[PDB]
């Protein structure tokens, strides 16, 4: 009867210790990046070359018949 | 005194089905985690584009003044 | 006694396996790239972003008026 109070006593510290274990490595995971920030960020990239080269293109323009 | 031990396995049965379940659910969002990579090719193009927006702002300003 | 103690050795059987998957989930977060190292990049690019804007509106300002 006491082997088996025993065996629970173990049951409900690894248990606790469990529940530790897996609050921090939620914290941890939240800190790194997603697959889907990268992607945003990469696209952003993309929208920025696109219209810087839109950009030079009117700057050229403007530049010429300026003059 | 054996139900008080019974209830407290049913607490305990309940607890690691629930550990069981937090564990895939955190194996899931580690799957959309970004691998460590070397960021050389976005930060030259980052680098480029910053050179580019340098050099259009001093352009832009010379129309500015010229315009005005 | 045996029926409840088989129960609870079952348990420990889950939690024991339980602590190695949560070991290995550790190894695979240390692969995944943080977010604070991406936060310059994250930055920089949005501030290109408002630079180009005020740099369109800018020129469109005075295509307008050349033209």
């Amino acid at each position: 009867m006491k082997q088996l109070e025993d065996k629970v006593e173990e049951l409900l510290s690894k248990v606790y210790h469990l529940e530790n274990e897996v609050a921090r490595l939620k914290k941890l995971i939240a800190n790194k990046e997603d697959k889907a920030d990268m992607k945003q960020l990469e696209d952003k990239v993309e929208e920025l070359l696109s219209k810087v080269y839109h950009l030079e293109n009117e700057v050229a323009r403007l530049k010429k018949l300026v003059g």
